[PDB]
């Protein structure tokens, strides 16, 4: 009954985000037509092909199986008659993405606060790992802000389930890929694992401590390091060679030494040497404790 949402009762309120394959809208589920209904986040496909609907149904099952304080809450699904188009209903987190929230308030969010968000992201990621899911798209644009004290991981659109017998998932024909957040083995061999999500987490830590200063973004900085003249496939070729030669994002201005050390450990070329999310949450909570 409650996880079953009638499409005719969903009132469009505003556009929240546009993705690779779909979009997120803020809607009011109002089966009384008196504007007293619940506000929800609705994800739908812009191009609802057979393949996209199959991947979207997988994302829906992934989200429904996760129950953690730092993972967006699944609410339900809408089904259309005939071709069976799907809408994913979720809780609406009113402060928007962490990227936009941090870009808006900048240094008004102190290091203690950025570390509280860091800890929350590690715990969400650690929990994800227990289900053998690989996020593949961890970035501040995919983290949502519930309120000043809580962030949650969103956009499971690229998420993969590890096979029973392997610790990595190989993507045979990649679609749009966030290469500036990718581990070297993800760029070279299209292999994704808990360890490549740890690499991404290091880029998220970098994002947080740059306060989303446009000129300092991972695409602007990697582009500067490989040369702005690089285009299309040549960018991937030069990024791989850069990472292999220990080219890395710089320390963000005013970033504490203990935090920058964590980023650099996440960015190890040796997959086995990268820290675990269980250890990261422990280390971050110790740093917050020392800071307090
Ligand atoms: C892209 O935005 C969102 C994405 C998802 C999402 C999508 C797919 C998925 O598997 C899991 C979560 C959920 C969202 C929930 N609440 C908001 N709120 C918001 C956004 N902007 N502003 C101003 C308030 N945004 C959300």
């Amino acid at each position: 009954d409650p996880t079953q949402f009638e499409e005719r009762h969903l009132k469009f309120l505003q556009q929240l985000g546009k993705g690779n394959f779909g979009s997120v809208e803020m809607c009011r589920y109002d089966p009384l037509q008196d504007n007293t209904g619940e506000v929800v986040a609705v994800k739908k496909l812009q191009h609802s092909t057979e393949e996209h609907l199959r991947d979207f149904e997988r994302e829906i099952e992934i989200l429904k199986s996760l129950q953690h304080d730092n993972i967006v809450k699944y609410k339900g699904v809408c089904y259309s008659a005939g071709r069976r188009n799907l809408k994913l209903i979720m809780e609406y987190l009113p402060y928007g993405s962490l990227r936009d929230y941090l870009q808006k308030h900048k240094e008004r969010i102190d290091h203690i606060k950025l570390l509280q968000y860091t800890s929350q992201i590690c715990k969400g990621m650690e929990y994800l790992g227990t289900k053998r899911y690989i996020h593949r798209d961890l970035a501040t644009r995919n983290i949502l802000v519930e309120n000043e004290n809580r962030v949650k991981i969103g956009d499971f659109g690229l998420t993969k389930v590890l096979p029973q017998d392997k610790e990595y998932y190989k993507v045979k024909e990649p679609g749009e890929s966030p290469i500036f957040w990718y581990a070297p083995e993800s760029l070279t061999e299209s292999k994704f694992s808990v360890a490549s999500d740890v690499w991404s987490f290091g880029v998220v830590l970098y994002e947080l401590f740059t306060y989303i200063e446009k000129s300092k973004s991972p695409p602007a900085e990697f582009m500067r390091m490989i040369g702005n003249d690089k285009q299309g496939q040549s960018i991937v070729t030069h990024l791989i060679e850069l990472l292999k030669n220990n080219g890395r994002l710089p320390r963000p201005d005013g970033c504490p030494d203990e935090i920058y050390m964590i980023m650099t450990e996440c960015w190890n070329n040796n997959v086995n040497q990268r820290p675990s999310f269980r250890d990261l949450a422990l280390r971050v909570d110790q740093i917050r404790d020392n800071m307090a």
